[PDB]
C-alpha cells in the first residue's frame, strides 16, 4: 500500500484521479504498476531516448527526497511511503 499523487497532466491516465494506490520495492517497481493499472501513463515519465532514466522535464519524489538523489528507479520504496509526480519547471 503506497499512495501516489499523479499531476493534472497525467490524471486522463487515471480516469481523472488526484491520486491513487501502488506498490513496488522500488521506483521502477511502482511505476510498472501503475502502467498495470493506469496504461500509458508509464512512457510519459520516462526517457525516450536513453532506458531506464527519468524524462528531463518531469519530477518524482518519495516523500520528500528527490529520486535523481537516492538512485531514480532503483529508489527504495517502504510501505506508507508517498509518491509525487510533478512537471518539472
Amino acid at each position: 500500500n503506497v499512495t501516489v499523487s499523479i499531476p493534472t497532466i497525467l490524471r486522463p491516465h487515471t480516469g481523472g484521479q488526484k491520486s491513487v494506490s501502488a506498490s513496488g520495492d522500488t521506483l521502477g517497481a511502482v511505476i510498472s504498476d501503475l502502467e498495470a493499472n493506469y496504461s500509458g501513463i508509464s512512457e510519459r515519465l520516462m526517457d525516450p531516448s536513453s532506458p531506464g532514466k527519468l524524462h528531463r522535464f518531469v519530477n518524482i519524489y518519495v516523500n520528500d527526497e528527490d529520486v535523481r538523489f537516492s538512485g531514480g528507479l532503483a529508489t527504495a520504496i517502504a510501505d506508507g511511503d508517498s509518491v509525487t509526480i510533478l512537471p518539472a519547471v
